């Protein structure tokens, strides 16, 4: 079984801009006693459904500027947290992470409630797992929002994917340096330092999910992760590439965060190359890493972009 600690209703008492009625299973075939968190908003009997998989190191609590503006349209959005992260339980040992321990998290939750029309929203590694799940049942997907994202694969396949992981020093190895070093991980100041229009109040809602390391686990992972990818991770990558070329038909719409130093233009523009039908991209000039801190405008776009589309 795996072990994992759960935090204290306590830390999420008055969370700025997150009103947001909770919803947990603790039944998920292959997850026993592990407990998920999601959020469940806007008509539940809505033909459209928004899946909004949010990244590291963050929590449903990103997506609290675009879930009222998706759901005010009709829609049903559902806003997950992955094990290690937000209201969601927290194993206790780093292996007990992998890309298909998550991976498998997201289908087994997408059966659970039986999600159809999905339109996928996707960021981080949000978009590094949720781009692997259309091709496992397609039917289910008919559009995607991608931001800031791009597929684990192996460096021969896409290079664009790997090349962060080198540099440059302020980018990505800053960005690990800064999670996986700390004894003492402040989420809060970390989130203030990447995310540099966070207010006081919304960096520590980014710290809320973690009372101190021993629930850090998931966020120490993975880091570590994108920089040693598994085989099971390539294969899964790679196979979802021929996916996105060939079998998608769906409506994307894809918004870069201009700032991002590891998954900005340089990751995006070969994204939409492999992404069938994937419009010119919304560029939001002032946006970083965290889009979706600039949501309001990327939720409101992709709606407008649907509709004049269909």
């Amino acid at each position: 079984m795996i072990n994992a600690i759960r935090t204290p209703d306590q830390r999420f008492s008055n969370l700025d801009q997150y009103p947001f009625s909770p919803n947990y299973l603790d039944d998920l075939p292959g997850y026993p006693g592990l407990r998920a968190h999601y959020l469940d908003e806007g008509n539940s009997d809505a033909e459209d459904v928004f899946l909004c998989l949010h990244g590291e190191p963050t929590w449903s609590y990103l997506y609290r500027k675009m879930i009222p503006v998706f759901a005010e349209s009709g829609a049903r959005v559902i806003a997950p947290d992955f094990f290690g992260f937000g209201k969601s339980d927290k194993p206790v040992d780093e292996e007990d992470y992998t890309f298909e321990f998550h991976r498998n998290f997201l289908l087994a939750l997408i059966e659970r409630l039986d999600l159809r029309n999905i339109t996928l929203v996707v960021q981080d590694w949000g978009g590094f797992l949720g781009l692997t799940l259309p091709m496992a049942d397609p039917s289910r997907f008919k559009r995607l929002i991608i931001m800031n994202a791009c597929l684990m694969t192996d460096p021969v396949t896409q290079p664009a994917f790997s090349a962060f992981v080198t540099q440059p020093a302020d980018g990505w190895t800053a960005w690990k340096y800064d999670l996986v070093t700390p004894s003492d991980l402040r989420l809060d100041q970390f989130m203030k330092r990447w995310a540099p229009t966070l207010t006081e109040a919304e960096a520590s809602a980014y710290a809320a999910p973690f009372p101190d390391t021993s629930y850090q686990a998931g966020v120490r992972k993975f880091p570590k992760m994108v920089a040693q990818r598994d085989q099971a991770c390539i294969d899964i990558s790679t196979e979802a590439i021929s996916f996105w070329q060939n079998d998608w038909n769906g409506q994307t719409f894809m918004a870069i965060g201009m700032k991002d130093k590891l998954l900005g233009p340089d990751v995006m523009y070969p994204m939409k190359a492999l992404i069938n039908g994937c419009p010119e991209p919304l560029e939001i000039a002032d946006a970083g890493h965290f889009v979706q801190e600039f949501g309001e405008q990327v939720a409101r776009e992709a709606l407008k972009h649907f509709a004049e589309t269909e």
